[PDB]
DNA sequence: CCCCC
């Protein structure tokens, strides 16, 4: 009764092939699941599942033309669809799925559960996910070189730690980190270290994420971020020199998002999952076209201060003040990454630090003090406070202190509001600061602002 | 004679398969109607049909080269249009419909007879669909922490309940929507409520669809509105630091009609139904190149003034005159929402709002006076107003107040115009205003306008 | 179908107008709610679209379309309540136009006497509430389309140009 | 379609 029907049902019973919500058809092929929009890989799937049927009906399979046949019979049994990656502290690889919170090893059926669509791209090998190896000291080495362990670096390495341990995570971060320092400091040897040790799940882009608008048309590089779990931007364009496009706040805020708006060359779909922690490599402090709370609530900075140099630049690196410590230059370190030596020792140092900072969540919390651009506003937010009922019997002082009541609400008229503060901040250092400040919050009845000076209090 | 024509036949008879007006091929699938433009779905019907027809007749559909031919009969055989979409009262899920007016879920042929071809994507639950339940009061605190129930907050609450239940409704809606309020105020977390309770019945989208040409090309950030019920559009790039495009007015008249032009990749449909609420997440109020009553009575905005915040910034959060008041940001809320725990309570909460505010037609109204880009204008309507034929006699003492008797009808001088104007605003923050509306209203016969102050009578 | 005053002030070529190209066989357009040209410092109006909107041929590229040509088969109607002074005058607006003039006031009882006194008004009458919700019945239809045929059998034809009807084109 | 413009 139509043999290949029933080989088409049987193959459907097994459970490996599946119709996503996205329109793609995923297979379960050698212990993962696998997707190819350009060529669907259905029949490699009916060739490799041959060996699990009757042998009457593994015959049948050897000829394109039936498993073309059988391909058609499974695409018009594929009806409903299901949803993928919902498991965020699972680790998928080529050979199945490491469980983040207990350090288990699966496969097979084990794996199968997790539809985790995306992988590192290499084995999972227990025998190198080890503590204890020489790769392992080399790199704890590399590692306490690059960030010290000292006293006065404990919260840039905890920061440092637990930024590099988020990128084994499959949900959506808060924060975007800056990977700053001065040059040679070690920054493109971590992020080499980083993609060693995820494969697959690490994606470089380009600035034009940063600058540029999203929406506008096709755009692969906001596209190809697509579930990935680490993505990195360099070489930050220094806004020093004039002429060069700022930092759109906006386009951090929707890069903060659990889906980001974009779509790729001859696609519909416009719309990405975004599991991604985003690192940007600077020299340079970045420069922001507008400044707000939502912007100064979605930044960190981790500092590399140590300078590997060759002998003869060594002296003149020991009288920088942008380093605190400086080695020996070690030519052969860039190659021995390339051939991935280190992978499972970082590894199994982000799975340690992963386990050490998810106390039960884990969160990226910002640092806006390491920002300068933001340093005004945090001054502001320490000098001010908006008036309140709690301050009208103040006024009794108030008016010895410049204060004017009108409509029962304290107020300081701008000559005043100007004299008071000129004892704050230098006019030529914070000019424009200062006057986006007054004309953002300035009022109107003759100008009024409705702020009072905690030192008046 | 001919089979397979006979079976096309009896297929179509069946009714499961119809032509729509854009000529899209929508087939009834397992209690919804479906259509998949770059993906036909009728060979799909076929197989699943099998099962209605006579016993030799289903043996023949096992063949994926005869329902092809089956296939080719039975779009050669629809040559008739039908109307889709009608009922704006009945909500479609994965497994039937569910009526607002009264309640009660239909399944089956029930559902059939609303040509719904659009779902949330998942199936309504009864046991779920409850007013009692742990989720629930979860919910409720957690709404009424970011629309706290006060007198001072009342009619600002209502609008928000009214916009969220309007999502319900399948029809066009004569208003969009802006979510105001400052950082860590609740409106993505309301954005992520509506989409988890929705399902597919909400989309999102890029802001280009408020800043660009709506003709252009293939564009599928306005295809993917067709028939959806509520878009969303986040972040706009505000205007404190001018040099960004403003939004297109014509933009926002082409988003309230009832079609809207933009065709996919690949397809011709360059018409789309549009039954979306469409709303906007912003920091900054919104700023067009062009005010005019047309555009200034489709505009509605909704405050969100409750911080969520860490113990650490509490106490700046409360002396910031952007909050009302100041709660403890809770760690788990994203993770319990991101997994759809309070969907189906939401969806209640939606249903119960929109029986409430759906009295024999709902409504959704303007609040020109929240703009601050719209004051000036509104205050022209207490400004002064056109002179009529009725106006002579008052030139007796017009003349007194400054106007002269000119062609019998009230007029008044350019420089008089501008002294009178300066009385009821200052040009120091309205100058550039006041010389725009003389530009506006300027009669010359050497410039006079013929416009009456309500004060002058 | 109706158009807007955008048509008047803009180029046609540009590029993604959907305006112009469903233009394609459309029977009629008119130009409703003008931008009053008292204004001073807006535009005025142009006179080579003028000129240009009366080819047989229409140019402009329909929206995700490939062609630039289309059928112009539609009657040009501007209806707005200020006159016209075009941009530049010229032989060819002076001699492609022509003027329609109104003096019918619809007026409420509490304005009549105001209404009235008007000189622009010559018949004043009372305004009619209910006509509107008879335009949307659609009584009008089969009235109006016999209307419209003895009128064109009585005027069949042709539009003769009013440069006196236009103030601008006096001098 | 994208590119191109
Ligand atoms: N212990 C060490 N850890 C890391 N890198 C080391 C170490 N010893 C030597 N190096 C080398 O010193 C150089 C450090 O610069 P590298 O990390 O490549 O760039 P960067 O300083 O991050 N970026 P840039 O400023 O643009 O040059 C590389 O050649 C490293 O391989
Ligand atoms: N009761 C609560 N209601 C709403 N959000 C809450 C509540 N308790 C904690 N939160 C959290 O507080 C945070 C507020 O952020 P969010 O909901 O995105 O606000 P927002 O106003 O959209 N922020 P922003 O884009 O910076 O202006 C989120 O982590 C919420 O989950
Ligand atoms: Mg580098
Ligand atoms: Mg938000």
């Amino acid at each position: 009764g139509n043999k290949l029907f029933n080989i088409a049902q049987r193959i459907l019973d097994t459970n490996s092939v599946l119709l996503t919500e996205r329109g793609d058809h995923i297979v379960w092929i050698n212990n993962s699941w696998k997707f190819n929009s350009e060529e669907p890989l259905i029949t490699k799937l009916i060739l490799s599942i041959r060996h699990q049927l009757p042998k009457e009906y593994s015959s049948e399979l050897l000829c394109p033309r039936k498993r073309k046949t059988v391909e058609a019979n499974i695409r018009d049994m594929l009806v409903d669809s299901v949803e993928t990656d919902t498991y965020p502290d699972k680790l998928p690889f080529k050979n199945g799925v490491l469980d983040l919170v207990d350090g288990m090893f699966y496969s097979g059926d084990d794996a199968k559960k997790y539809t985790c669509t995306v992988s590192t791209g290499f084995k999972f090998d227990d025998t190198k996910f080890v503590e204890d190896s020489p790769e392992m000291e080399e790199l704890m080495n590399i590692i306490n070189d690059i960030q010290p362990l000292t006293d006065e670096n404990k919260k840039n390495r905890e920061l440092y730690e637990k930024t590099l341990s988020s990128c084994l995570c499959g949900a959506t971060k808060g924060c975007l980190t800056f990977f700053f320092g001065e040059t040679a400091t070690g920054k493109s040897t971590t992020k080499r270290l980083l993609k060693s040790a995820i494969g697959d799940l690490f994606v470089e882009t380009g600035q034009t994420i940063l600058t540029d608008v999203l929406d506008k048309g096709p755009n692969p590089f906001i596209a190809n971020m697509h579930l990935k779990r680490s993505v990195f931007c360099s070489e930050l364009p220094d806004f020093a020199c004039s002429g060069s496009k700022k930092i759109r706040s906006d386009n951090i805020k929707k890069l903060t998002e659990p889906c980001v708006i974009g779509r790729p060359c001859f696609s519909n779909k416009i719309n990405n999952r975004n599991h991604a922690t985003i690192i940007i490599d600077t020299n340079y402090k970045p420069v922001f076209d507008r400044i707000d709370n939502a912007l100064m609530r979605r930044i960190a900075v981790v500092r590399f201060r140590t300078h590997f140099s060759q002998p003869s630049g060594r002296e003149a690196a020991e009288n920088n003040d942008a380093y605190d410590k400086v080695k020996l230059l070690d030519e052969g370190l860039d190659g021995k990454i390339q051939n991935n030596r280190y992978r499972f020792a970082f590894l199994y140092l982000l799975v340690k630090w992963y386990k050490k900072y998810h106390i039960p969540i884990m969160k990226l919390y910002p640092t806006p003090e390491e920002i300068p651009d933001f340093a005004f506003y945090l001054k502001i937010g320490t000098l001010l406070v908006s008036s309140s009922v709690k301050h009208i019997p103040l006024m009794t002082d108030l008016s010895k202190k410049g204060y004017i009541l009108y409509d029962n609400v304290v107020t300081l008229p701008l000559t005043t509001f100007q004299q008071k503060i000129s004892k704050y901040f230098n006019s030529r250092l914070f000019g424009h600061d200062i006057e986006s400040f007054i004309n953002r919050h300035k009022k109107f009845a003759d100008e009024y602002l409705q702020y009072i000076f905690i030192e008046d209090i």
